[PDB]
């Protein structure tokens, strides 16, 4: 008989450690893993971080793709911030994924994210400055209005008052503000959407599993980009893609494959991770309602604090693989020259060397140095103003129009090593 709605999902108990569990039973390397239940990946990271800091594990392989050599799990807070500074040692070259490359995916997957400085802060300058805290804040009008209107869209489509949070919100804010970004034409923005979802989905059933599949989508929105791209050549419009056709890098314009990478970097990072975000903080806001309350009565006194507890509970980018220039030794143990490393965010943001309470999902949490958008450095997220904006602004919108939305059935959970992903969260409001 809790208080609420009744067809609620079940609250929890804020700050109670899941189980940790056995050694045997974690398997980095099997989908199957993924699978499980994230209490028990929590407390498998957990395992990991008491018994097996660093440890080994050979690579998935996902349909299609080279799995290669295997990584090493860096699975503390202090270990992966180290990683993230030292990039002269932890190579973002030739991969950030834990496959390898090949010269067929690097058409598509060659941007500046799996790349080293000095190219990788030259190719980061074309867009820098779109992303920095003063510009983004004057797109507070854009996303407030797509924001307003997708609520009361929930509302005005929904006479039972039922609604998924993913398809009829989180998924569409996000989604067209980075597509007005780039200077896409609104008649195209959901054949980014499903672009991006088998991207950033690929090995999950719901998404695409054939190889044959991935691969189309990735040459259909590497040609989208290339034609929008001529067209800004010639006549040139104020949007990131026009900035990409113009800039050069050492004196010379970049090349189609470089174009095409680029705009799949910006338009894929630039949505799906943000709208899993705010899918998890409805989650969390609907299993911890005191949380819901008490930034409902002090909205813009807790957002600064809120938007990132959320972001350190979601995590909603799993790992980051690098390489290593050089041998190293962390924890006593030796790796090598050339061997992949994984870099584990999802367990550094409950690393309770860090983090005083790490099972407390606190809206007030402060300081809170989480790892949500890497450790810091060269890579260091490009659009963390921008999801910080959005995040906030979607729940300021419920808030004011909806404000006891919850969810009512548990999430359906995207089969990913990569991204920490809902496909699906059915929510209602009275
Ligand atoms: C809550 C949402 C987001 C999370 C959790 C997130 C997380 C991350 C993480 C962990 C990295 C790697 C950092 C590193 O290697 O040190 C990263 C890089 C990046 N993110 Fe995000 N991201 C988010 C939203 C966005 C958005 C909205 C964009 C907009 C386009 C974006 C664009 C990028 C780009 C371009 C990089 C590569 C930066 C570089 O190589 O210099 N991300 N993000
Ligand atoms: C993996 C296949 O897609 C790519 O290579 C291009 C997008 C990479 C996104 C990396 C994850 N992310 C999302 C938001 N900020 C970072
Ligand atoms: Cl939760
Ligand atoms: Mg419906
Ligand atoms: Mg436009």
């Amino acid at each position: 008989h809790h208080m609420g709605l009744n067809t609620a999902i079940a609250t929890r108990v804020n700050g109670t450690p899941p189980p940790e569990v056995p050694i045997a039973d974690i398997e980095l390397g099997s989908l199957d893993f993924w699978a499980l239940d994230d209490d028990v990946r929590d407390g498998a990271f957990a395992t990991l971080r008491r018994e097996a800091p660093i440890s080994f594990w050979p690579t998935i392989e996902l349909p299609g793709f080279v799995a290669g050599n295997g990584h090493w799990a860096l699975t503390k807070y202090d270990d992966v911030f180290y990683a993230s500074r030292h990039p002269d040692i932890f190579s973002s070259y030739p991969n950030i994924t834990i496959n390898d490359q090949t010269p067929e995916l690097a058409e598509y997957f060659g941007s500046m994210i799996v790349l080293d400085d000095p190219r990788h802060q030259r190719l980061r300058s074309i867009v820098s400055r779109a992303f920095t805290p003063k510009v983004v804040a004057r797109i507070e009008a854009a996303v407030r209005d797509r924001a307003h209107r997708l609520v009361s869209s929930m509302i005005a489509n929904n006479p039972d008052r039922q609604a998924d949070l993913v398809s009829e919100l989180a998924g569409p804010l996000p989604l067209q503000i980075i597509c007005d970004m780039m200077g896409i034409p609104k008649a195209d923005h959901q054949r980014i959407f499903h672009w991006t979802n088998v991207i950033l989905g690929f090995g999950d059933p719901d998404l695409a599993t054939d190889f044959d599949e991935f691969m189309q989508v990735s040459a259909d929105i590497g040609a989208y980009a290339t034609a929008l791209a001529e067209d800004r050549r010639v006549n040139h419009h104020d949007d990131l893609t026009s900035s990409l056709v113009e800039a050069e890098v050492d004196g010379e314009r970049l090349s189609s494959r470089e174009i095409a990478s680029f705009f799949i970097l910006l338009v894929v990072a630039g949505n799906e991770t943000t709208r899993n975000a705010i899918t998890h903080g409805v989650l969390a806001l609907s299993r911890y309602p005191e949380q819901r309350d008490r930034w409902w009565s002090d909205f813009d006194g807790l957002a600064p604090t809120a938007v990132e507890e959320i972001v350190r509970w979601a995590s909603p980018v799993v790992y980051m693989r690098r390489t290593l220039t050089q041998d190293i030794e962390l924890r006593g143990t030796k790796m090598a020259a050339g061997d992949k490393v994984s870099l584990w965010y999802c367990s550094a943001n409950r690393d309770e060397s860090k983090f005083a309470d790490p099972w407390t999902f606190d809206l007030a949490r402060n300081p809170n140095p989480h790892l949500g958008f890497g450790g810091g450095g060269a890579h260091f997220c490009l659009g963390a103003n921008l999801a910080r904006r959005e995040i906030r602004v979607a729940f300021d919108e419920l808030r004011r129009q909806m404000p006891d939305v919850v969810a009512t059935e548990e999430p359906a959970r995207l089969l990913s090593q990569f991204i920490h992903g809902i496909k699906t969260l059915p929510v209602t409001w009275s």
